[PDB]
């Protein structure tokens, strides 16, 4: 139903955010520099102009699923930026984005990534999702999300129970804040085909 491509396909999130969109019957195009099973691939450079406009040609949805092992907390930032000018330019209006659960607001104005005891090295990548969400803010003419992972998120069970909300903390009893990398993707695709979180921040946990 959906033309959706795909940054960062090959990724532990990014791979099960794939293989979600494609085994629904969306068309899936993972798009990469040097480019993939019911997923088609694209040659696309992010960050040249022309390169990924060209590439989000006739695409539905842009989405980028950079996770914790391929994102860089220097290029956060161009990434978002790259994508909105690429969709604008492409004529897409649909843009979903993995965040970061440091950015997850635990009360009014107040993010994970200050509370006591966050760990030190994810800080620095936490801080760049926040200027990605204060970036994507000031866009009002795009149907973008930016949906950031539980503070806890790998390969685990596929279970399609999950909370969804508007990028706060969800916690269980015990106080974890948890999601399975398959469940993200049941997540991130169903917001794809939903619309629930539109100009938003969105996050799942269970």
């Amino acid at each position: 139903m959906l033309k959706i491509a795909l940054f960062g396909a090959t990724g532990m999130i990014g791979s099960r955010i794939a293989a979600e969109a494609a085994r629904r019957g969306h068309q899936v195009t993972a798009l990469s520099r040097n480019p993939g099973a019911n997923v088609q691939a694209k040659a696309a450079d992010l960050f040249d102009p022309a390169s990924i406009a060209a590439a989000l040609a006739g695409q539905d949805v842009v989405a980028s699923a950079y996770g914790p092992k391929q994102e860089e907390a220097s290029k956060v930032v161009a990434v978002a930026k790259a994508l909105v000018d690429g969709a604008r330019k492409a004529g897409v209006k649909r843009v979903v984005v993995v965040g970061g659960a440091g950015t997850l607001e635990v009360a009014p104005g107040k993010q994970l990534v200050d509370t006591e005891g966050f760990p030190d090295a994810y800080k620095a990548v936490a801080l760049a999702h926040r200027d990605a969400y204060g970036y994507l803010s000031t866009v009002q003419d795009l149907d973008w999300t930016f949906f950031s992972p539980a503070a806890l998120i790998a390969p685990g069970e596929r279970t399609g129970r999950f909370r969804t909300g508007a990028g706060r903390l969800i916690v269980d009893e015990q106080g974890n804040s948890k999601i399975s990398a398959e469940d993200y993707a049941i997540a991130f695709v169903d917001e794809i085909e939903q619309g629930r979180f539109i100009r938003q921040a969105a996050t799942a946990a269970y």
